């Protein structure tokens, strides 16, 4: 057992395919997902030719250790995948059809910029390293790339599973390495974020603005500080579900901005009271009357500007 | 070792059964459960027959590696199942009886629409892929489907464990695949949700409505905002136990609706105060007097409407 | 290797012992615990007998695979136990003494009715399934059931480790199965629940009742609603440590009842205020005067009733 | 392969050492720690002795399965340790030197009485069970007990790693068992508890006592109940990092005591107000004036008593 | 199979390289990180030398078990690494080129002093232990130390991966041990700490200082105590992400200092009110007027001092 030798001096082509049976645990924080799939491998090995006549059988079945099998590995996994050889078929010419079922935890960065209205392309990268007597090179048999209909990934919509057909070939520590990019295209179901986070967060903000219709300092201070706190809670909640990014995310921004609104609300509440104590309620009155319009208007304007920047 | 060949040209029939020994860890968020069970397999292998009278043994026992065993796999598992072969028996006509004990973690989607008053059908899907010299096909021996009496799944009632007797047969990458649907029917015990979540949540809401019997703005603001905060707490608690769905859930909806009630209460409290400061207590008085009835009534109507839409 | 055949036509008796070396991770929520222990098996295999004299040896040693060993399994485990065969001895008349050291995660339901003053019986169930040429049956050699003195199980007191001597024998898929019940009797150390949960929870309740000595609506509302929120916190704390049961638990009931106290307190606070605004302080005064005694008395009466019902 | 037989009728002596390479994950709640270490074993096997002059070689090598090796096991682990045999040397007189590198998770109870100013003695117990043809007995080769200089265990100082030289020998199920006690002496770095928990907790308490310089019931009620809540938070935080003990811990006590202070502060705030409403401000005034001194003094005295009881 | 013997009496040099394919899970609390990489080993074994001419190949392939391979291990890992041998090549003069792909969890202490503006040096320590017939010694082939371009470690910037070329050699239990230090230089992306923790924390503090423009005790008590509570929440949040250190961290220090601010704020609020009740508003007035400037100024001075001490 060692690689099949060249008729001319060509590289050995290994045809690959991945067929997804299960998708689970897309973990936003860790940036990983779990996959369970068929991996198929095919390649010519002429040493394996045989006569159906002189051997009885149209196809031969072999056990893994009886024949050379190319060492395909995944790049972006945590551990070597878990693999069960399902079947090895050789047709008389010596074409080998290899089928395994595997499960793995795959590393794959997400772009959180438009969370929770984002989409992602997950990758599974197949690789192979050339041996000394010859160069091995990968290809996609499109016939054998797919996914079953039930493959659901909680909280995500699956758009498509396809491979980039042309391998990236490169040198790595003095041997040739041939790498393939399988892509799984998903988009986040943002639905639930609406009732669970966004609206509650808006409600509490609007409740704060009722301070603009009140001349009670002690009341206002309570309205504004209390809701501020609830906002902090949502902030903390939302940030425990995301990893820490070196860029602002869309929700992140809305969340941050809204602090500014609480801060300016407190100022207004403070100024209004101060003026009142100093015996000038009319200036106060018209600062408050303004705020009733200004706050919602600037809040709306600022949001449109953000949606534009982000989307 | 390779498949037993056809007398005529029929498929090979593998009879299967699953007998549950343990059920644990129905995890709502992950949408998985753990199972520990007997898997039974039976099929005819004529190469293995013998004389009942001549042999003087009724039956005969082999070690897994000595005979052909069909590769049965689970579709919706995380990893290949953990299996000990318990026993393999071959009788005179060459019928093999195979028995393993296995544990696995099974993926199976839940419908959270009626949570926490919901029911589910868990699935375990057995599958086999045909080989080159013949097609393998699955069937259910009902005699060998079941579950022991103590199988308790915490926080759920077990209704039934049955198999859909007719396999789904289909082609997958150019070979026939035979698949069976075992169903575990369960329903959630909603009991504890009542004292732990629902009632507390109502109590704090009703406490909010005491503001309708109070002319103190500062008091009301404290009543209404305080309880709203406790409501957010229950909301966050509830939503950490569920996964994120693209559809409202029953509890989800009640929770969301109740925000609307707090918001409107705050408005009323604001309006009442405003009119009082503006020297018109009698309009204020009759808005509050209306609210004493309107709030409980519309809360009751809205709930009946919801239970009707959901159930 | 296959089962030793009957002298007459008797079943094969396997004597068993379990000797606990470690107990850890009694997890209330999952209802499981971890064990590490010796498992000892003994049975007669006549094919293995020998003359003491032409051998010059009292005993003989074997490696697992060299002789027939009965397949004992645990019923109520997650996965097949982890086992090291420590030693196998065969004495002249062919009595085999088998000793293994194993660890396993055991499933075992708890009765949370009297938490945290509760006791439990943990079970480890040994089983064996009969083969075709004979019936195997389990027994307990009391000599070899025990636990070492240091076996401590955090937060629990260990009462006793004993086996029910008589197996339950029954049929399961057309073979006889012999099952033994080892029982580990424990009771919860309730001590810490007192200063960590119970008393705090009482202190905040009592603090609430100070509203009965205050004519300040604003003050009272603060007292009552504040402490109610702390109560919710302890409620949430407590319920994250327990699984969800279809029955009320003792702590659960105290917790729930207390909500009723807060609710009625808020009513009283409300009524008192209302009457005062409506210029009748004397009715108010005697409702409050009553409450100072009613609340603590009815609280004490309701608790005695509950302890009675639960204990 | 079976045990080397006695020259006279002596027991076989296995010399042992443990050399720590890594210490991590001292988990207070689980009462476990993880260790990575060399385990060294030495014993005389005469069947293996050879000549140095004629052999030309002065030491001989072996693979594990080629010679008898005593089965040493750890008592207080979760699972059998993970072990790579590093090397096995045999010298001319047939002395074997065995070396393995292992990792394990070790169970070892902690005394939380003085937390977080506490010290602990972790234990790793080695054990061996005698075989039928002779008794095996353990000893410590001090030359081979130690730890590397970088062995750091987060949040703990390492004082010393020594073995108690004399084994405990005892019978267990009719065989002799020899057991050795390796001790790892550590003490907790309490530093960070000071700024993270203790001081904040004192700060909020002191803030509570400002009520004693205030004649505002509403203000006071807010001061006291608010801080009491923050106190509960620190309580809950602290108790999630400890396991539940059947004894008071030092911090636990301070934490519990402090509730008593809040409760009495609330009473005082209540009494003061009551007297004021009832038109007697001078009794009120001198109760408060007393409390300004009493509170801090009794708090200081109570703490000295506790430190004394605990330390 | 055993070590290749010296031409003269030289040590055997093993050349090593590590080439990172993946970095993930830098966990601050556990002080560990996960790595996935090529490890390459090279050394001369003359027994394996061969004539290019007579044998008709310029390279020679072996399976691990067929030749001697030095036992290289990592020092600071949790468990033995997970390794596939990728390839073993022997050239004519008997130079062996070994290549494995491995994954491991590496322990490596972090200096938290400047968190979250900190940088770290992660280490992977390769080691080998000499055998009896000769001394093995490690070196770095710089040709073979590297990392691929996509190696991203979430929330960290990767500066460089280099090896200190000169081994530390030392004796351990009477054998020579040769150890190499591969260093991975990273610095934390502090960006998101700004909007998520730092600014919110400053906002709530500034809100507190509005109390300095308010003569309402009851209001002030609410501002200062509310925000103090929010600060405790940020404190708790921050400290659950960090392990417990025996030194103050930068954030740690800001956070602690800020408590001092709240406490002094409360005192001011208290004194102001006291003086007012005692009929001297003018002292009060000028204490508050001072505080409006003192607080922000001393806050700013104290921060410059801190940055200076820490950076
Ligand atoms: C107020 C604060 C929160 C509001 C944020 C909602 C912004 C959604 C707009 C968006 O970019 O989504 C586009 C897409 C996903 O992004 P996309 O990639 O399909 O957008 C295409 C970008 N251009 C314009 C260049 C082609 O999502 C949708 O299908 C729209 C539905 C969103 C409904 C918003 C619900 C908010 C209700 C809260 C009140
Ligand atoms: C609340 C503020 C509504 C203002 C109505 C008004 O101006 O009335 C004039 C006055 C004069 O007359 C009325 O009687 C109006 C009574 C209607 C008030 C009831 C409001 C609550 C409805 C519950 C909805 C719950 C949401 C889910
Ligand atoms: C508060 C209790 C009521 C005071 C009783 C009274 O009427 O005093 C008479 C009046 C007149 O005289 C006094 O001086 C009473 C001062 C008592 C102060 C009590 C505070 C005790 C602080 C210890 C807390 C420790 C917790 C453990
Ligand atoms: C402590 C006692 C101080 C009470 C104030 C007073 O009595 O004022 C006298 C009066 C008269 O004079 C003043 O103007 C004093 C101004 C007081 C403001 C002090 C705030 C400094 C903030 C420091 C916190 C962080 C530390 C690091
Ligand atoms: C940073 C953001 C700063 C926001 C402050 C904006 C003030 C807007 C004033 C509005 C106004 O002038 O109208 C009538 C004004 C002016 O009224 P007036 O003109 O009739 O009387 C003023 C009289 N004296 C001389 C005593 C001031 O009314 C007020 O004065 C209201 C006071 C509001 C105070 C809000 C203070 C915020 C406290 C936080 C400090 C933040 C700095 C921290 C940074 C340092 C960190 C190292
Ligand atoms: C004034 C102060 C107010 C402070 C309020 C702060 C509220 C704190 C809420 C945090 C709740 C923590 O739990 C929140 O929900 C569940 C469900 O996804 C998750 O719990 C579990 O842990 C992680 C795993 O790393 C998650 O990825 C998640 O899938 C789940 O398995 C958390 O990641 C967190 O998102
Ligand atoms: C003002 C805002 C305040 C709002 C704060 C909301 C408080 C949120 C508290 C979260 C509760 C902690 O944990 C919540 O409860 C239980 C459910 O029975 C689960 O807690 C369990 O703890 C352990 C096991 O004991 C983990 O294995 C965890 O994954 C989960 O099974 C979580 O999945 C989560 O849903
Ligand atoms: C309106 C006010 C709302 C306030 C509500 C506040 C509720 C706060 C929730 C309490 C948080 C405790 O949640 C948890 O309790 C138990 C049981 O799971 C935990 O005990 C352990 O926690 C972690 C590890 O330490 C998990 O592995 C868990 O399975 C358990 O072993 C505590 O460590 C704590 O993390
Ligand atoms: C109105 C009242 C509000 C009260 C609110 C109380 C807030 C309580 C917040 C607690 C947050 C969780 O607290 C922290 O969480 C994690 C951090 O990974 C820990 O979980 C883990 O527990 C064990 C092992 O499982 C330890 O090894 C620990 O270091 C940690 O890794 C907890 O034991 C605790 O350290
Ligand atoms: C994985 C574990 C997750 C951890 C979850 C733990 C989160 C705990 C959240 C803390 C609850 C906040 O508790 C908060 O205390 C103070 C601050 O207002 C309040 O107590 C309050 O006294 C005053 C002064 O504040 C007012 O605001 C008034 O509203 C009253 O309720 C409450 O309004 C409440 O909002
Ligand atoms: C007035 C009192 C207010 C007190 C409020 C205190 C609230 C504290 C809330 C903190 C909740 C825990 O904080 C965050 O939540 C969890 C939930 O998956 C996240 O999940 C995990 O926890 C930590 C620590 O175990 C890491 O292992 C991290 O990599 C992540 O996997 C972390 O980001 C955690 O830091």
């Amino acid at each position: 057992v060692s690689p099949p030798p060249p008729i001319a001096d060509e590289p050995l082509t290994v045809n690959t395919g991945i067929y997804l049976i299960e998708c689970y645990s897309l973990d936003d924080k860790a940036e990983t997902f779990k996959v369970n799939a068929f991996l198929s491998l095919s390649w010519k090995d002429r040493r394996l030719a045989f006569d159906p006549v002189r051997s009885g059988v149209r196809v031969k079945t072999y056990e893994p250790e009886a024949i050379w099998i190319p060492e395909i590995r995944f790049v972006n996994v945590e551990n070597a995948r878990d693999a069960d050889v399902v079947d090895i078929s050789v047709s008389p010419d010596g074409t080998v059809q290899y089928l395994e079922r595997f499960s793995a935890r795959v590393l794959s960065p997400l772009d959180f910029r438009r969370y929770p209205f984002d989409s992602q392309t997950l990758h599974i990268y197949l690789i192979v390293r050339s041996v000394d007597t010859r160069n091995i090179v990968l290809a996609v048999d499109l016939e054998k790339v797919g996914k079953n209909d039930d493959v659901f990934l909680t909280g995500w919509d699956i758009e498509s599973f396809t491979a980039v057909v042309k391998p990236a070939n490169f040198a790595l520590e003095d041997r040739l390495e041939s790498k393939l990019d399988y892509q799984l295209r998903i988009s986040r179901q943002y639905f639930s974020y609406i009732p669970n986070i966004i609206l509650p967060m808006l409600f509490i903000l609007f409740i704060s603005w009722t301070a603009f219709w009140s001349t009670s300092y002690e009341a206002n201070v309570t309205l504004v500080v209390s809701t501020l706190i609830a906002h902090i809670a949502f902030n903390i909640l939302v940030e425990t579900n995301l990893p820490k990014t070196p860029y602002m995310t869309y929700t992140g921004a809305i969340i941050f901005m809204i602090y500014l609104f609480y801060f300016v609300a407190v100022i207004e509440v403070t100024v209004q009271h101060y003026l009142k104590v100093e015996s000038q309620p009319a200036r106060a009155a018209s600062i408050t009357r303004a705020s009733r319009i200004a706050f919602p208007v600037v809040f709306l304007l600022a949001n449109i500007i953000l949606a534009f920047l982000f989307f």
